């Protein structure tokens, strides 16, 4: 019924708390671990629990990442504790909806995720990658399902670190890393020297299919992702093949132009926007923060933009000297006069 346990803040220094809390119940059972939902007992708040097995031989490289990172559009581990063979126990503030599940609805019920919505979920992982990306932590697996949502504030947080490494160049890392369907081509290719670029290719993926209402590469195989990929984008040229994986040494098909990837309706500044992040050559790909001042994104900075449910848009553009930090100057464009 109550549960208490001795829990460490995420941040702060090692001050650990009695914390108890109830209403305990699965939410999630995968290969992230098991989660819970709960509330917490002294202010009521919902928290979601992760819970993995954690032998101590080396510490939890989540953990660690986790304590790091503070920004609003990422989920904000409150606590942690040990329990149960060892279990680590990550409290993270809960979140009521995901882009998987929001993007569905609408999907299922023929219908389009309006542009507005587009916007303001990707400008915020965006945000979020040029965060952790500061840091030089790539996340490896950004997908739908690790977009969460509140859906009456519009607020985006992304989720699940338990794949994001710290990339420095001389270090090889392993080529298998993301889901199949918002994997980059480096990858695929069998890269074992790539970038953080990676996740914006996940980021466009993202894009295209919730402009689309359906993945844009929903490969069958592992091999098969990159016949997918080949449809749209063209095959790559020596020169790109080179770019993303330099030990690949050695087929044409046609690049389908990018207007015609996408509905009748599609605005062009979406459609630009794709074409400047799921590109072939990883360093061609925009930056989180290139991609967060690309016009596609200008609705967002207008000050009469609202929510459709009628409240204000989340906050967007308080940026701090930390996040600009890689490209100072579009502080000119990412926050316009009426925030300064
Ligand atoms: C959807 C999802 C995505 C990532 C993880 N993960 O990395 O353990 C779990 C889950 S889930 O257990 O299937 N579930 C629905 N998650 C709900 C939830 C709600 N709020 C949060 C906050 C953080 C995490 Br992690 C999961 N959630
Ligand atoms: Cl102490």
């Amino acid at each position: 019924k109550v549960t208490t346990v001795v829990a460490t803040p995420g941040q702060g220094p090692d001050r650990p708390q009695e914390v108890s809390y109830t209403d305990t119940k699965v939410i999630g059972n995968g290969s992230f671990g098991v989660v819970y939902q709960a509330k917490l007992c002294d202010s009521g708040e919902l928290v979601a629990i992760k819970k993995v097995l954690q032998d101590k031989r080396f510490k939890n490289r989540e953990l660690q990442i986790m304590r790091k990172l503070d920004h609003c559009n990422i989920v904000r581990l409150r606590y942690f504790f040990y329990s149960s063979e060892v279990y680590l126990n990550l409290v993270l503030d809960y979140v009521p909806e995901t882009v998987y599940r929001v993007a569905r609805h609408y999907s299922r019920a023929k219908q389009t995720l309006p542009v507005i919505y587009v916007k303001l979920y990707m400008y915020q992982l965006f945000r979020s990658l040029a965060y952790i990306h500061s840091f030089g932590i790539c996340h490896r697996d950004i997908k739908p399902q690790n977009l969460l949502l509140d859906p009456d504030t519009a607020v985006l947080k992304l989720c699940d670190f338990g794949s994001a490494k710290q990339l420095v160049r001389g270090e090889p890392n392993v080529s298998y890393i993301c889901s199949r369907y918002y994997r980059a081509p480096e990858l695929i290719f069998g890269a074992t020297d790539y970038t953080s670029s990676i996740d914006v290719w996940s980021a466009g993926c993202v894009l295209a299919e919730l402009l689309l209402g359906q993945p844009i590469f929903p490969g069958d195989s592992g091999v098969d992702q990159l016949v997918e990929i080949i449809k749209v984008l063209g095959t790559p040229t020596r020169e790109q093949i080179r770019e993303m994986n330099p030990n690949y040494t050695e087929p044409q098909i046609k690049a389908h132009p990018w207007t015609k990837v996408f509905r009748p309706r599609t605005p062009p500044e979406a459609i630009a926007l794709c074409s400047r992040l799921l590109e072939y050559t990883p360093t061609a790909r925009l930056t989180p923060l290139e991609a967060c001042a690309h016009s596609f994104f200008d609705e967002l900075r207008d000050p009469n933009v609202k929510l459709p449910n009628g409240r204000d848009t989340p906050a967007l553009f308080n940026f701090t000297t930390q996040e600009l930090s890689s490209n100072p100057p579009l502080a000119t464009i990412l926050i316009p006069p009426h925030a300064r």
